[PDB]
């Protein structure tokens, strides 16, 4: 099976889509996060971050206060399962990790830091 | 009939109410806005901008791209019916409108027009 999803996120503050499954052949994953919008970073930027769906709430909050130059995400974050940079208009990155690091029956969610988008830009993520 | 609303918009991106209703026994109508949040206007900025329903998508399009020194309005633009500056954390501000300028039956919208927060951030007005 495939090891990698390609995801975008644009300047209506959207993922295109809501849900990811990783089947459970896979060692690695990877994410490719692309930004085909037009405005910078400091607007409407945009990363994937991935944690349990608990430690959702207290990533994007404790992110939130970190503030741009720290990529809106708390140093040494250790509920932060994997993550790609901060990007805005025109960027691109990707972030691989290992797949013995979800385990299954839990549940996780991914989403994005920048202020207010994980209203909107967040999904599941499924290990099968 | 009253004829104000207080209104607030904070930093989980969303204004505390999606409907008002405007009594036509009211010869003005004054809208309170106010932040109650933390972040700043350049990263959470938020303001009330009333148009038509049809009018919106192009005042938030239009908007958009005029950029935080226009207060995410382009100028001049006629299909603004009513609108107050865009505030940040701690501030407010106070917009008072001729009732006439609304006809019954016509459908109304107000929303903010900070880059991707009309998505949640919009609600129906009516004249009743
Ligand atoms: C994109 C990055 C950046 O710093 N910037 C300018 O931001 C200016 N302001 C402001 O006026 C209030 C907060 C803030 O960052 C960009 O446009
Ligand atoms: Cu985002
Ligand atoms: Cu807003
Ligand atoms: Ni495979
Ligand atoms: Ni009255």
């Amino acid at each position: 099976a495939e090891c990698s999803v390609d995801i975008q996120g644009n300047d209506q503050m959207q993922f295109n889509t809501n849900a990811i499954t990783v089947d459970k052949s896979c060692k690695q994953f990877t994410v490719n996060l692309s930004h085909p919008g037009n405005l910078p970073k400091c607007v409407m930027g945009h990363n994937w971050v991935l944690s349990t769906a608990a430690d959702m709430q207290g990533v994007v909050t404790d992110g939130m206060a970190s503030g741009l130059d720290k990529d809106y995400l708390k140093p040494d974050d250790s509920r932060v399962i994997a993550h790609t940079k901060l990007i805005g208009s025109g960027e691109k990155d990707s972030v691989t990790f290992d797949v013995s690091k979800l385990k299954e029956g839990e549940q996780y969610m991914f989403f994005c830091t920048f202020p207010g988008h994980s209203a909107l830009m967040k999904g599941t993520l499924t290990l099968k």
